[PDB]
């Protein structure tokens, strides 16, 4: 069911996960977002990449996929997201597109979201920042807790609960670290836009073309599967929401494919 169609104006933002140290301690990531899967992962550094046959890898691949971190992270901030648009139009069942994609990039863990439609403008967008980033914030943090019906907090899982809430307070006064930032671009003469002109040409065309990579400890020609393998991609992506739906790794350059050729050429 592709995408064809998304409501106006449209804006995209980036969520950065305010923990610096995530690559180098992710296994912590594991537990307190994806609690469940911490085996899995560990197996998964010992796979081998395709075109290599892996049985292993296969089943495991299919027992994560809509379980990783990368994945609940990104269904967080699609809550969150929702969340925010309700706000915007005081109404418990708002009318809007909504796009999500975590990545696990080279420096930073991110998402992004492109959102549109009404209670959202020019006029406050930007300035919505903060709030969109407590929203997100408060997600994570709740999801955190899921841990805690399993085992208390270890030292450095707690290290980073406190780290969220911190910045959860932060953001009630307006401050996001840089962690939530609206993207805006020029025109001819140098005005800024911060609209989205155009949402799916943005999504068929920047977040589309990449390939799946769920851990800092795997690799992309593990994750991704050879005929969803996009031959110039140098980026990644974790996981994608479409309006509450997830697009499954084996159908994404399918997926693309359709956009490009029937829907939203160019």
């Amino acid at each position: 069911p592709v995408i064809r169609a998304f409501s106006q104006p449209a804006f995209t933002y980036v969520f950065k996960f305010p923990y610096p140290q995530w690559k180098e301690k992710e296994w912590l990531l594991h537990a307190l977002l994806a609690h469940g899967t911490e085996q899995s992962m560990i197996q998964l550094r010992n796979c081998a990449p395709h075109p290599d046959e892996d049985i292993i890898r296969d089943d495991l691949l299919i027992s994560l996929e809509d379980r990783h971190f990368g994945a609940v992270l990104c269904k967080a901030v699609y809550m969150a997201t929702t969340t925010l648009m309700s706000h915007k139009q005081r109404n418990m069942f708002p009318r809007c597109d909504i796009i999500v994609q975590s990545e696990l990039g080279e420096k930073n863990l991110h998402c992004h979201i492109i959102v549109g439609g009404e209670g959202l403008s020019k006029r406050n967008a930007k300035s919505s920042c903060a709030q969109f980033y407590g929203l997100i914030l408060a997600e994570i943090i709740q999801r955190c807790k899921s841990l805690l019906a399993t085992r208390p907090f270890e030292p450095e899982e707690a290290d980073i609960f406190h780290t969220l809430k911190k910045a959860e307070r932060e953001a009630w006064g307006g401050v996001t670290g840089g962690n939530m930032q609206i993207l805006q671009y020029r025109d001819r003469r140098g005005d800024l836009h911060a609209q989205t002109v155009d949402p799916l040409r943005f999504f068929k065309n920047y977040l589309l073309p990449k390939n799946r990579c769920i851990s800092s400890y795997s690799k992309p020609d593990v994750c991704t599967s050879p005929d969803n393998w996009f031959i110039l991609a140098e980026k990644t992506y974790s996981h994608t929401l479409i309006n509450g739906l997830p697009l499954p790794e084996h159908y994404r350059k399918n997926y693309h494919a359709t956009l490009d050729n029937e829907v939203i050429p160019g």
